[PDB]
């Protein structure tokens, strides 16, 4: 079937939509080549319409129901439990968007009666009708990105569909246990959300070493939200079925495959209808959940179907990566080509057709790869980083515009061990906290999908405990990775690393200044800025603030806060 069918009205948006830079006082010391940086708007959905619509074909063989098999064995062993409407309250982000029915974010999150009776209403809906088709709203993202010359020029807007508020609720209820926990039992170290970023880069390494002559690809999908088709998604429900539950759950798992997962009308935000979806909502619980476990047993099979031999797989959604034993350059080549028919005849046909690489550096999964540095001993270490061009365009972007996101801060956090993020992200936005005095403001950023609340000052203590206190005292990065670095800041127009080194020890001395947690963060993020050393030791306030549930899951438009 299509994908999507479309009536002709247009997908609008709802509030101003800005695609050029924000320029202030501020946005010349990050960046200078302003015209580069972009944001998506409603003006491209168009665009994005025309690509995510197409027909859908899928044959499915005996390696297809053989690895469904395995996994439906697996989440058999699971037993998840209902969320009450209170529990699913309080997981709802405070800046979700509000109800069709007259209330928001904020009344769901303190439980009033108006928001809990129409819950209650949803709920007891989805128990006793399995076939009525739920309402979504489609919107155009607004997401900034540098421009691709050659690449392409500037990407369309991607689209999110979403159902209501009430329903997004009642999804918590049904579901959150079962998306939080199923994925690792299914799919064990495979699954991508259940590590930090250092987890994720020994679970690459030792799978790498563990080979005799190692290969590895990543597979990019073409929009794989638009290859899902009404079986993967039944298929996905027979999955979390499996699961002990309750029978309200069961009834309700049914009703919203039915109703919302499945398929469904829909609606613009001025009320139009815009026509009608048969593939993955971006916009619902099950979207990371779903997925995993759909990329990753249509990646299973192909893999039995090319006869690759040991394959490992990290799946993280529609990410994938896979390492498996070599046959030599010329039948990796063929072997992947076969992979990739697999991939096709099951609906997810590549992108950019997967090419073998034989140097896990090279290897970009989760727009990241590993790669080599220092710590202080000179042992050699292994983290995560990544091209800094998009982070540096969003940077200069929440320079200049408070966003619902701050992914600076999701970025400090996730690569904090990188030379780009130590000296230009920690650098730029710590002098912006302390010139604005906000450094005890907490900030709102994204993690695996999910948003939290974070202050800043708290910074030190969350590396130290996700990164190790080797993140403090990286050095002698690879001449690859500072090649990356330097010539994606000559683009972008951002001073050179020698200059953030001088603005460093000045916001260092500052920060120590305040005294505090402040000058823990002087002394941890910028021990790097001088010539001779603080030594490092663990601080006592990083045990206290718990890190439950950053690395169990992930939750993409599952309107997950916590
Ligand atoms: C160590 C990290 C894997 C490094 C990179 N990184 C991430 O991958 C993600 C991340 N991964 C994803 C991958 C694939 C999907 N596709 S889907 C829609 O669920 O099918 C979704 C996500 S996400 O929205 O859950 N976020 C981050 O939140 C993040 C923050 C800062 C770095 N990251």
């Amino acid at each position: 079937s299509m994908s999507y069918t479309w009536t002709g009205a247009l997908i609008t948006p709802c509030a101003a939509e800005e695609s050029k830079l924000p320029i202030n006082a501020l946005s010349n010391s990050l960046l200078r080549h302003h015209n580069m940086v972009y944001a998506t708007t409603s003006r491209s959905a168009g665009l994005r319409q025309k690509k995510v619509t197409f027909d859908r074909l899928q044959v499915l063989d005996d390696h297809y129901r053989d690895v469904l098999k395995e996994m439906k064995a697996k989440a058999s062993t699971v037993k998840a439990k209902l969320l009450s409407v209170e529990e699913a309250c309080k997981l709802t982000p405070p800046h979700s968007a509000k109800s069709k029915f007259g209330y928001g974010a904020k009344d769901v999150r303190n439980l009033s009666s108006k928001a809990v009776n129409h819950i209650h209403s949803v709920w007891k809906d989805l128990l006793e009708d399995t076939v009525t088709p739920i309402d979504t709203t489609i919107m155009a993202k607004n997401e900034v990105f540098c421009v691709q010359p050659e690449k392409g020029g500037r990407k369309p807007a991607r689209l999110i569909v979403f159902p209501d508020l009430g329903v997004r609720v009642c999804e918590k209820m049904a579901l959150y246990d079962v998306v939080s926990t199923l994925p690792q039992v299914v799919m064990g170290s495979s699954y991508g959300f259940q590590y930090s970023p250092g987890q994720r880069v020994e679970f690459l390494v030792n799978t790498w070493k563990s080979k005799k002559n190692p290969m590895g690809f990543s597979y990019d999908t073409r929009c794989f939200d638009s290859t899902v088709t009404e079986n993967d998604i039944r298929v996905e429900e027979s999955i979390y079925q499996c699961c002990d539950l309750a029978p309200e759950a069961r009834q309700a798992i049914k009703s919203l495959t039915e109703r919302l997962y499945i398929g469904g009308p829909l609606t613009n935000s001025k009320g139009q209808n815009c026509g009608y979806r048969r593939c993955r909502a971006s916009g619902v619980l099950t979207t990371s959940c779903g997925n995993t476990l759909t990329c990753y047993l249509k990646a299973s099979a192909a893999c039995r179907a090319a006869k690759l031999q040991d394959c490992t797989m990290l799946v993280n959604g529609d990410d994938l990566v896979v390492i498996c034993e070599s046959a030599g350059t010329q039948e990796d080549a063929a072997s992947l080509r076969v992979f990739t028919e697999a991939m096709t005849r099951y609906s997810a046909p590549p992108g950019d057709p997967p090419q073998p690489e034989y140097d896990l550096e090279l290897i970009t999964s989760c727009s990241s790869n590993v790669s080599v540095a220092h710590d202080a001993s000179g042992k050699r270490v292994y983290y995560l980083t990544r091209d800094p061009t998009t982070p540096l365009a969003r940077a200069a972007w929440e320079t200049a515009r408070h966003t619902p996101v701050n992914s600076w801060l999701g970025n400090i956090i996730m690569y904090a061990p990188t030379l780009w993020a130590r000296m230009i992200l920690m650098t730029h936005f710590f002098s912006i906290l302390l010139a604005q005095e906000q450094l005890e403001k907490a900030l709102d950023c994204q993690i695996y999908g999910a948003c939290y609340s974070i202050e800043p000052l708290d910074l030190p203590q969350i590396i130290e405990r996700l990164h190790g206190l080797s993140a403090f005292s990286l050095h002698s990065y690879s001449p690859g990775e500072i090649n990356r670095v330097a010539s994606c800041l000559r683009k972008l127009g951002v001073p050179p690393l020698r200059v953030w080194r001088h603005r460093a020890r000045s916001v260092r001395a500052r920060l120590l200044s305040q005294g505090g947690r402040a000058a823990t963060c002087g002394k941890y993020l910028f021990n790097w800025a001088v010539k001779t050393k603080l030594k490092l030791t663990p601080i006592p306030a990083a045990s206290q603030l718990d890190l439950s549930g950053w690395f169990v899951a992930g939750y993409s438009g599952g309107d997950i806060y916590h």
